[PDB]
């Protein structure tokens, strides 16, 4: 699991993991 993930402010700009 992504750390970004885990917060639902970078899951945006994080889209690739998530």
């Amino acid at each position: 699991r992504d750390p970004c993930c885990s917060n639902p402010v970078c899951t945006v700009h994080n889209p690739q993991i998530c």
